[PDB]
């Protein structure tokens, strides 16, 4: 057909109610009364009665204002009957567009918006972003196109312009340079945004920025130059601790020292670091010893964990030791294989003339000589000049001698301002003398009756050579109650035999021996005799 | 209902004709066929044919081109029917427009303006007014709206540009200056109106103006210098008649010329104007007389009826008259009381010489003296030189002689050259003589018989004092045939008496009296007597 145009109808009409739209007629009118009626929302159903029509003439009206963000479009249809009652036409579509008017304000996603970025980064960098609407139009109109800006950054220091905005899509930037987080670390700049690309109305937010933090600083020492006193030996021990001031933030590898020594003398020194106020903690490394060193100039740089975000001045604690002293025992020289002396010695005699030494030049402190190990006391010390003589009977011959030796040990003591102990020991060479003289081995017999064999007998010397060279057998008292003397070709034994029949047990013979000559007297080898043939037997 | 907009379409289309304008759908199709129709004005009704439908298809066209200074508009409504046979759809109404296009040339109201406008106006003045119209649209477009120009005003001549017009209203005024009825009386000029405010189409017409009139003109003599003779005395007569030229409009009141004389010598003069060629006519005013003067010289200016349009010169006509000559009748010179002159005049003796005068100083004219009055004839004069002398008896006593006198008339006539006449009283104081003497009243008595009374008579003179003062009475012959004379004392009367006592009737008594002397004789008074006594009785 030849219909009817869509109606449009502004919003937030006002004037004089009503308002004739449009006037409709059915031209089936030449029978009877037609009656003009209309149906729909905004007509009989919900919003009822915007829309009316006047039964008779098929004016159609507005009734009262309205709002297209509540309703932008209505549809509606049109009637037409008889008097008697019958419809006379297909009732008939109507529509109607009501178009947008700036009525309304904008407003912001949120009420409030929050950023951060670090200090040290370079203009031209993204921090944020912000939002917010208008519900009118925005498709054919500009009712609801917003132009974001800022006016207010608080902190209007060091200068006021660090950021900007992009007008369209409200995005900010960083524009300027100077951030530090360590002066200013939050700003709050006010924000707004407006109608008809920033021409109609507008509206605050508010976004605070918060800047992270960066290396900009070094750390600092308290004092410069510090200094402590300490002892030699125990050690490993803490000698002085150290104080610093890094800005930057706390828990952080930009607030943590870390230390070392330039240079390291005998390398006898370790440095920790603490978490308290990272305070430098210096220890000894491997104990001192003395009388050596007593001045230590070394210094100490300090740097964070990570590197710096800037070049820096690096700073050093110089500082001053001073060690202490402790005076330690002293000490005989040797351990003396000294004296090589004979056993005729003279009791109350020179052996060995020592000394000892003592390490602390403070020397003016003595000391006491003292004996101490010891088979058998012999020897003997003058304590306040140490003096080994020698007392006593001694004799390399016997007994506690073993290898060629006798050892002994001895003391010393440092007096004079504290203590001490030395101990030393001492070997002396004892030697020979020819004291003893020969002797027979078997000293009891079992001779027999008929024909005895000889009677094997040998010699002994407790000397050492040539001492106990060949001898002189000689038989004394009875050197004929018939016996009768012999040495072994082999040197060492002799041959003792009769040279009459002779009687029925128990009796002796002396004997007599010499090896230099030294003569002995020996004596009796008795002789135990039972009947017989002539082997030696068992006796009776 | 979601309707269906108009469809504009515009006007004079041209290209291959259909022309699809759009297409209609019922969606009760689902049903069965459906059969697209149509109808209104321009469909199936008057103009049949210009908009049709595809029955199938459900599309509308234009079938051939439009004009909407035809129709402008059109109104239809569309149908659908099943092949059944019934309608599925109310109908649906359906409307053009159709757009203006500029196929319409202008035209003006009428086919010539004509107008008029006086000479002597001012630049800025309104005169006359042009229309025109265009047929197209004129209020959404300029396909009908126009501008007014003119471009070629005839009598290219003072200048020519004497006009302009509103281009917006058409209106003309006058812009320049030196408009002359008396030189260029009628322009002619072209006009053109406008498609577009004057710049689509063209076409012309044509306004005619014709120029009042104006006093620009002022009176021009044909002579400037006239002359006319004259005559003395009959008159109030036409001297000259006088030409003139004025050049605006003829029957009009600044073409009609007024005069008068500067000066008026003794305001004998008087000049009209004539609707002829409105000549002036110069008259005399009360006659002349002369021999006083025969020059005059004197000047006429004129004007027109109403004021002059513009300063101008006043021109003048010198004229010149003379004066012929008549020639009058003498006079004498009085009306004469003359001549105290006596009775006694001898006949024949001067009375009075007398004179008369003739005013023409042109003598050379001589006249004769003629009596002409009358009782009877004494007197006479010598007619070629006027002298009355006295012929005759005269006598002052008695009988035209009415108071003391007599008075004549006499004549005298002006000959030489033409004619004349000159009528002169003339009374002559007569006088007294004592001529005639005294006289006796009654002449016949009565007298009685035995005793007559005193008879009264009495006297009178036809003297004039002394000459009658006085009496002396005288009796005759009979101074005694007894009579008796007597005088009254107051002087009159005379007592006439008898002395004997005498007879019978019938007789006389001759009386003689006297009065300077004179001495009259008089006479016979006769006395008849008749019987009686004493008084004078009535007789026989
Ligand atoms: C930002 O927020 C802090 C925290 O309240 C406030 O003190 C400061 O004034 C605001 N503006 C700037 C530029 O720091
Ligand atoms: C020396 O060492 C001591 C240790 O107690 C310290 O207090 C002092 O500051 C250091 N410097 C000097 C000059 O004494
Ligand atoms: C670190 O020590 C320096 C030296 O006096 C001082 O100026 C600074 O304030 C200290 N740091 C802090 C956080 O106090
Ligand atoms: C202190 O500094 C030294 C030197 O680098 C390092 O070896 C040690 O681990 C540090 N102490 C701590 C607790 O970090
Ligand atoms: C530390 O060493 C320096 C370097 O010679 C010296 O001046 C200072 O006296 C030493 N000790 C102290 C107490 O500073
Ligand atoms: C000698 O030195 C040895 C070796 O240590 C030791 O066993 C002995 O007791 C010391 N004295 C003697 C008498 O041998
Ligand atoms: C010296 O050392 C000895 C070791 O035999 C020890 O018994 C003694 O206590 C020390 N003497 C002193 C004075 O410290
Ligand atoms: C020295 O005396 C000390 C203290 O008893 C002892 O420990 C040590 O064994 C002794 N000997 C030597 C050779 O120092
Ligand atoms: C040997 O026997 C004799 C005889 O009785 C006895 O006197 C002696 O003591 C024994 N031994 C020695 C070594 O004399
Ligand atoms: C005006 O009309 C007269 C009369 O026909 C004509 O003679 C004349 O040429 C026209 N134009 C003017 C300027 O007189
Ligand atoms: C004189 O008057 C006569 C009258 O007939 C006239 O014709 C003439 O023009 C006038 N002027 C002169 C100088 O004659
Ligand atoms: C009026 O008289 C003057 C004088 O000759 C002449 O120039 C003018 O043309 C006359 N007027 C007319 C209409 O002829
Ligand atoms: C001619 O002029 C005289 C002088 O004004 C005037 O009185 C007279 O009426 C005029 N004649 C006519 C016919 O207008
Ligand atoms: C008119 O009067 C003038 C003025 O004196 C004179 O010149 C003239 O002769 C007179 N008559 C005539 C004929 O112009
Ligand atoms: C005299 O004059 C008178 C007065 O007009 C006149 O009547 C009379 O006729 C004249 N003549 C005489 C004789 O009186
Ligand atoms: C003169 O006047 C007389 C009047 O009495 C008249 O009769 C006569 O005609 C006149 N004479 C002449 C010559 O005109
Ligand atoms: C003079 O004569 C004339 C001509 O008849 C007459 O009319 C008139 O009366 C006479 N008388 C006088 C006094 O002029
Ligand atoms: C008087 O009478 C006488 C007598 O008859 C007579 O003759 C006479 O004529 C009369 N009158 C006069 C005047 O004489
Ligand atoms: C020093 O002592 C610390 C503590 O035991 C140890 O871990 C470190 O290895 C040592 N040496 C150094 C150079 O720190
Ligand atoms: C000082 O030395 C440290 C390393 O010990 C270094 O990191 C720092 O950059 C140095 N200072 C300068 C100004 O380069
Ligand atoms: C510490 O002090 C000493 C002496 O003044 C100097 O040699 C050393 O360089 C100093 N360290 C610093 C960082 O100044
Ligand atoms: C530490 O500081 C001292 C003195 O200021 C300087 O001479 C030395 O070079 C520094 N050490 C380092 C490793 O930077
Ligand atoms: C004594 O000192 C010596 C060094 O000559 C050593 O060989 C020996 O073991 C020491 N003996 C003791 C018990 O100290
Ligand atoms: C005695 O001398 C030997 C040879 O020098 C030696 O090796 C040994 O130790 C010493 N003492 C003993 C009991 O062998
Ligand atoms: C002159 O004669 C005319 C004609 O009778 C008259 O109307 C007018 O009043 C007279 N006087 C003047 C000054 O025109
Ligand atoms: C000449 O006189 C007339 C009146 O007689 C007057 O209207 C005219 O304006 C005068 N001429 C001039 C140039 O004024
Ligand atoms: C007419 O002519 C006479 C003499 O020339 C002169 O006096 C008079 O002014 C003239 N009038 C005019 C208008 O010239
Ligand atoms: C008429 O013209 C004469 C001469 O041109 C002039 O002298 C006179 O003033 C004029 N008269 C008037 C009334 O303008
Ligand atoms: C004659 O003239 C005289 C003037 O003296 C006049 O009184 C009288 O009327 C005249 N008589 C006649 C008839 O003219
Ligand atoms: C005669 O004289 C008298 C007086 O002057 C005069 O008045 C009269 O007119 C004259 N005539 C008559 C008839 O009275
Ligand atoms: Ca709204
Ligand atoms: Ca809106
Ligand atoms: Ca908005
Ligand atoms: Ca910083
Ligand atoms: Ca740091
Ligand atoms: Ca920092
Ligand atoms: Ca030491
Ligand atoms: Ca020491
Ligand atoms: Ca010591
Ligand atoms: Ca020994
Ligand atoms: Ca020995
Ligand atoms: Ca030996
Ligand atoms: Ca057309
Ligand atoms: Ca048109
Ligand atoms: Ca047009
Ligand atoms: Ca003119
Ligand atoms: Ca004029
Ligand atoms: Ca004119
Ligand atoms: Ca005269
Ligand atoms: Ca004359
Ligand atoms: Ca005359
Ligand atoms: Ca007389
Ligand atoms: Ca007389
Ligand atoms: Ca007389």
């Amino acid at each position: 057909d030849w219909v009817i145009p869509p109606i449009k109808v502004s919003e937030n009409e006002r004037g004089p109610f009503p308002k004739r739209l449009v006037q409709i007629k059915s031209n089936k009118d030449r029978f009877n009364k037609v009656y003009y009626s209309i149906t729909g929302q905004g007509a009989d159903n919900p919003p009822q009665g915007v829309f009316r029509i006047e039964w008779e003439t098929g004016w159609m009206l507005v009734t009262r204002p309205l709002d297209r963000e509540e309703y932008d479009k209505y549809v509606l249809s049109s009637h037409a009957v008889s008097e008697n009652g019958s419809p006379v036409e297909e009732p008939m579509e109507i529509t109607i567009n009501v178009i947008d008017q700036n009525d309304n304000r904008p407003k912001f996603t949120q009420d409030v918006f929050r950023g951060s970025v670090r200090e040290g980064v370079q203009p031209g960098t993204q921090v944020m972003a912000v939002s917010a609407t208008d519900e009118d139009d925005n498709i054919d109109s500009l009712n609801g196109v917003l132009s974001y800006s800022i006016l207010k950054q608080d902190p209007e220091e060091p200068i006021p312009n660090l950021f900007t905005i992009n007008r369209e899509t409200g995005v900010i930037s960083l524009i300027g340079t100077g951030l530090d987080r360590e002066k200013f670390p939050e700003y709050t700049l006010t924000v707004q945004a407006t109608d008809l690309e920033g021409a109609g109305l507008s509206v605050e937010g508010k976004a605070i920025i918060q800047i992270t933090d960066a290396n900009d600083n070094a750390p600092i020492f308290d004092p410069k130059t510090y200094t402590a006193l300490v002892p030699e030996n125990e050690i490993g021990f803490e000698v002085q601790r150290l104080s610093v001031t890094d800005l930057d933030m706390p828990g952080t590898p930009a607030w943590q020292a870390v230390y070392k020594i330039r240079v390291n003398e005998g390398g006898f020194f370790n440095i920790t670091t603490d978490p308290e106020s990272n305070q430098g903690i210096l220890t000894t490394a491997k104990g001192l010893d003395f009388e050596l060193r007593k001045q230590y100039v070394l210094q100490i740089t300090v740097e964070n964990a990570e590197p710096f975000s800037v070049p820096l001045p690096t700073s050093t604690a110089t500082v001053t030791v001073t060690v202490e002293d402790v005076n330690e025992a002293p000490f005989f020289v040797p351990a003396v294989s000294r004296v090589d002396v004979s056993e005729d010695l003279s009791r109350g005699e020179k052996i060995i003339s020592l000394v000892a030494q003592d390490p602390d030049k403070q020397q003016i402190q003595k000391l006491s000589y003292f004996i101490g190990n010891d088979p058998a006391r012999w020897l003997t010390v003058n304590k306040d000049n140490g003096i080994v003589t020698g007392n006593g009977n001694l004799d390399r011959e016997s007994e506690y001698v073993k290898n060629n030796t006798y050892t002994v040990i001895m003391l010393v003591t440092d007096d004079g301002v504290s203590v001490g102990t030395g101990t030393g020991t001492l070997i002396l060479h004892v030697l020979d003398v020819n004291d003893n003289g020969p002797v027979p081995s078997p000293r009891v017999f079992t001779m027999c009756d008929q024909n005895p064999e000889p009677q094997v007998l040998t010699i002994s010397d407790a000397d050492i050579p040539p001492n106990t060279y060949p001898y002189k057998v000689s038989l004394s008292h009875g050197s004929d109650l018939t016996w009768k003397a012999e040495l072994d070709s082999k040197g060492t034994s002799m041959l003792l035999s009769p040279t009459q029949q002779l009687k029925k047990g128990d009796y002796s013979i002396y004997v007599l021996l010499s090896d230099a000559q030294n003569n002995p007297q020996l004596t009796v080898v008795n002789a135990t005799v039972c009947s017989c043939e002539g082997k030696a037997i068992k006796c009776q």
